[PDB]
């Protein structure tokens, strides 16, 4: 965009859909997480395979 | 230009294509001109209408 030309209406195409890019991978992690999570409680509702005495 | 994006690319368009324009009406001045110019030496051949005394 410092070569003068390329209308700032394509960087900003670039900018925001940057953010878009990286924020849409961020939902996905926290997507993982609540996954890695609710596998783990789905592991810990199967605590009950002696019940220990 | 000033307003930040209207890339370059379609400033020059209007420069370019100003002085095209500009430069195109000036050819048809000095036509313009050469026409006027040879229809009067086109009258001045006609000097000859009662080669006067």
């Amino acid at each position: 965009y410092g070569q003068k030309a390329t209308s700032l209406d394509t960087l900003n195409t670039a900018k925001a859909t940057l953010n878009n890019a990286k924020a849409e991978m961020d939902v996905v992690q926290e997507n993982i997480k609540q996954a890695e999570i609710e596998v783990n409680t789905a592991e810990t509702n199967l605590g009950y395979t002696k019940i220990t005495s």
